[PDB]
């Protein structure tokens, strides 16, 4: 069993002390992703802006790990509101269309930083 | 190589996500929440609603070739922290004599306001 | 495939039907921990306090698993109170300096017994 740590430039730097992605053998652990681009500036716009550049972060960090969407295996989705379920289903749906992921989702008190939305993810080398 | 699965008998996907997806040896299931597979939301106790919670989940790990004893891992989400003991008694029903990994939450909402959403991790056959 | 239960003797009892851990092979799957003794009382102090027995309870379910923080995969944190974040990260610093899983951490809006916080992990065995 080997284990590989994954940091990449083109995602906001972590905000705690954690890999933005861990391999274990063929399997990959992603951290959670909040609405931040990679140069840390929290994104402003609507909830197609934010999950955008969530998903933005995850592609990236999947590509630093030798990975890509098509290869996710299972998302887990945190809302800071239940009521932008279904904004953010239609982005997440655009990079998500052949290729359906096992996911769950959930309407949490609160984020780091006070963001509309967290996404982490496994997926397969 | 991912194994998408796909549960006629589970209630239909909220978001453009698999019911559960294979990779390799494990099984990643969607979060399954209390609704019946003809779409219908459950009215009663948080017993009621934990039998047809447990029952999608078993369904989709027939589906996916696995069992109920075979889950590792599961997540239970809540939309009240004060239905986790009656929870805990209809989950002990399926998970006795076979224990697997657990975590449990209560959240801010769930998706259709539901009172819970279990999601779980099991190995194929 | 084989599936190994894990009972850590000294973390605090289940507090529902479920292991302190689940190996399935290589992997381990650990439950969620929360700040309670291996003597089931509830930890009353700081925010470091609570941090530091969660982490003690997830060593010893490592221990007990056969593997180590070091072999931790991911690593997801629930919190009680967002405001409880950067203390919690102090004393999570401690432990995964050289090594450092990947994360999550959400609030949410109650913990089992009412604590203020719950980790779970998924971890290689050695």
């Amino acid at each position: 069993t080997t284990l590989t740590p994954v940091i990449c430039e083109s995602a906001p730097a972590a905000a705690a002390s954690y890999s933005h992605a861990m391999k274990v053998n063929n399997l990959i652990f992603l951290s959670g992703q909040i609405p931040v681009t990679p140069d840390n500036k929290l994104v402003e716009g609507s909830i197609a802006d934010k999950a955008e550049q969530v998903i933005q972060n995850i592609k990236n960090v999947l590509e630093a790990s030798n990975s890509s969407l098509d290869r996710v295996v299972k998302v887990n989705i945190f809302l800071a509101d239940i009521n932008h379920f279904a904004e953010f289903n239609s982005v997440y749906a655009k990079y998500f269309n052949t290729h359906k992921p096992a996911r769950s989702c959930v309407a949490v008190a609160a984020l780091p930083l006070g963001v509309d939305m967290e996404m982490e993810a496994i997926a397969a080398e």
